[PDB]
């Protein structure tokens, strides 16, 4: 079973490649058969195009609370905001990660509806 | 398809029922054939669920949402505390929970993930 402290690490590390940029630190992080979901997108490619397209504008990301971290799962709270054509746009959502016997996140899943979609 | 609207005064009404000890009211969000699990197996129907609850309801609970509700498709998550106190020693634990939702509105899963961590002694 994965360690709370390395998920919650990882999630760290996730929401720090996202601020920087970094697509492959993102990519790195996931186990090569993952999946991701915000169609469900699998394996490498699939997960690097995901990213590539939601890096074209550059992201603020802010974990807003503690991680929830037990047994091989993550959940956890967070702002993503972005800027483009005059307008600012902050999404609120809350994350659930499944992680392998190898400590990689094996699924992610980004829930948010329209109310959690704030254009301010 | 449920609506967000629903789902989200669904996890309203669970926090306020929770906080009035209605242990009633928290049974009947839940499906006939429902599912609760926390943190060796889920507890599964009406019988288990509302043992379930008859047992966290044992203290006094002060339940908050402390963010929005996430609702889309057929599920909810949130994020809030839970506040008891035993023998004058306070507990405030941060988890965050995840429903899924029947077509007829009712809950047909609860997962509460917290760990360690998310357990705060001292008020
Ligand atoms: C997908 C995502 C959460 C939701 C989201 C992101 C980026 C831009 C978005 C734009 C939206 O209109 C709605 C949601 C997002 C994040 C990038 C990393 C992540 O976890
Ligand atoms: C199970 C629960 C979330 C976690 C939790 C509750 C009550 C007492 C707790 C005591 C703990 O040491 C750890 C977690 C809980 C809530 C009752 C309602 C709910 O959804």
């Amino acid at each position: 079973m994965n360690t709370p402290e390395h998920m919650t690490a990882v999630v760290q590390r996730y929401v720090a490649a996202l601020n920087a940029g970094d697509l492959d630190g993102i990519v790195a992080l996931f186990a090569d058969d993952a999946t991701v979901e915000d169609e469900p997108r699998s394996g490498t490619a699939a997960i690097r195009e995901f990213y590539a397209n939601s890096l074209k504008l550059p992201l603020a990301v802010e974990l807003t609370q503690e991680v929830r971290a037990v047994a091989n799962e993550a959940a956890f709270a967070f702002t993503v905001s972005f800027e483009y054509q005059g307008r600012k746009t902050v999404v609120a959502p809350i994350d659930h990660f499944r992680f392998n016997g190898a400590g990689k996140v094996v699924s992610m899943r980004a829930l948010f509806g329209e109310k959690n979609i704030h254009a301010g």
